């Protein structure tokens, strides 16, 4: 028996949580078992472990019969809202005010967050993953390769093109082989962000292919003429091999592969984990020096850093209408917003991954000296996972080295980060159009995007057909409701 118990008799619930296309909830996780012990509530996963698409799995579950008790994961906000209104997920407003003091307090002081997760009917259908921090990604380039080739840090897109071209043809790793890949990225979507170099947006926030606002008008990056011209340039860089040919397939371990084998020359990724490669590779590649660099001046004469930490993220978990124990569930959820629950969800297990010293959670040296970035380590034990939790930046500071810190401070000080889209609140009627067309349009945009990048389709020759399809697929119907909602507020 524990004072943190949310129920006297032991309670086990089923959870479907497939996330980031490669992970599933594991009751075996140290963190999970630690929370079970402290709350007397144990969660058992039911997600298909051999799945490669989390979203597909959510749909599969939505059509596999009786739903589990809890559903969680990344990029589920729209599904939580859509099916929440359909009655698949229950409203949490009441449950919170009456049984979740930690959350009621959090929302009271975080009105923007509460608004961001509220549905058109005014109901809260899930608890979000709430990131902590300001900046997210930044550009990194091989300083040792620049020095080896006697090149200066590229300040413009034209200078960058010359640098990447040199990386490709001048054998910087000096093994006499043309094995260098100028630009690499673990996120395929970052290839689309390259259009920034030519004054075109790729997304309005940390949420991929999100809308943005410009002079009181809602716009979507993939529908703009600037994207047509910008993507032509990206396609060219891809054809010339300046961009990793496996950009859409490599994914997750692109850094360990390309930097580890000394063939990657530049990327655009999160500061902390990316800078760590300098420490992880120092022994094998002596001169290895991956450093942050300001965004190059684009075709519009500006240095853009389009990405920023998003608070909250469209990630989290909800309670299904089939959950026979809703009050205990919300209490379990509330535990995560208390001091001990938040600590576990961020650092892992005390005595395992960290220890309390001077009263503060302090990571063990075995974790800090590991070859694997600290967040990857947390994922392995059930921490820093996209459930409904409040991230604590202190967990990140401990493994943010001086190189990363310098880059972070440079971006903050120089204000390269573009204003982020804070979204809009649609009425039920407006949301109906949104849920009917947006999902499929988004899918189509990505597909067209890859085709343009890989040269299987010429953006110039297919633009009119593309615009016609966006129309036929209801994209402009979605755009109109978005604009009506935007004005309804500003
Ligand atoms: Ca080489």
């Amino acid at each position: 028996r524990e004072a943190t118990w949310v129920t006297e008799k032991p309670l086990t619930l089923k959870i479907h949580m497939h996330f980031r296309d490669k992970w599933v909830w594991d009751e075996n996780w140290p963190v999970a078992r630690e929370v079970a012990r402290l709350t007397n509530v144990k969660l058992v996963g039911v997600a298909n472990r051999a799945a490669t698409n989390s979203q597909e799995q959510f749909n599969l579950m939505m059509a596999s019969g009786q739903l589990p008790d809890i559903v969680g994961g990344d990029n589920l906000k729209d599904k939580f809202i859509r099916y929440g209104m359909e009655g698949a997920f229950i409203p949490l407003n009441k449950l919170i005010d009456q049984n979740a003091p930690n959350l009621k307090a959090f929302f009271k002081t975080h009105p923007e967050v509460q608004r961001a997760i509220t549905a058109p009917d005014g109901n809260i259908y899930y608890l979000p993953y709430v990131p902590d921090g300001l900046v997210s990604r930044g550009y990194f380039i091989r300083q040792d390769w620049l020095d080896k080739l006697h090149l200066k840090t590229p300040q413009t897109v034209d200078e960058l093109y010359t640098v990447l071209k040199a990386f490709k043809e001048k054998d910087p790793n000096g093994n006499g082989k043309a094995d260098e890949i100028p630009f690499i990225n673990r996120d395929p979507e970052e290839v689309f962000r390259l259009v920034n170099f030519w004054g075109a947006r790729s997304t309005g926030s940390n949420t991929w292919m999100d809308f943005y606002v410009e002079n009181g008008k809602i716009k979507h990056p993939f529908a703009e003429v600037a994207f047509k011209d910008g993507i032509k340039h990206v396609a060219q860089w891809y054809k010339e091999g300046l961009i990793d040919p496996e950009i859409f397939t490599r994914k997750a371990r692109s850094r360990e592969q390309t930097f580890g084998n000394n063939i990657g020359g530049m990327t655009h990724d999160w500061f902390a984990s990316t800078a760590l490669f300098n420490d992880a590779l120092s022994k094998n590649i002596p001169g290895f020096k991956l450093v942050p660099m300001a965004p190059p001046i684009n075709s519009k004469g500006q240095r853009w850093e389009e990405d920023a930490r998003q608070i909250p993220r469209p990630d989290g978990w909800a309670i299904t209408a089939t959950n026979k124990n809703p009050v205990e569930t919300i209490k379990l959820f509330d535990f995560y917003f208390g001091p001990k629950g938040r600590e576990l969800s961020n650092f892992g297990v005390p005595g395992l991954t960290y220890d309390i010293k001077n009263g503060k959670p302090v990571y063990k040296d075995t974790v800090l000296k590991a070859a694997q970035p600290v967040n990857n380590q947390m994922y392995d034990i059930g921490a820093q996972i996209p459930i409904g939790f409040w991230q604590d930046y202190e967990y990140e500071r401990q493994w943010t080295n001086d190189v990363a810190l310098q880059g972070i401070d440079m971006y903050i000080k120089n204000k390269y980060v573009l204003p982020q889209f804070t979204g809009v609140n649609l009425t039920v009627e407006e949301r109906e159009i949104y849920d009917k067309y947006w999902p499929d349009v988004k899918t189509y945009m990505f597909e067209m995007g890859q085709s343009w990048v890989m040269g299987t389709k010429d953006p110039e020759k297919t633009w009119n057909d593309y615009q016609q399809q966006l129309k036929n697929r209801g994209f402009y119907q979605v755009m109109i409701v978005m604009q009506k909602a935007y004005d309804r507020q500003y």
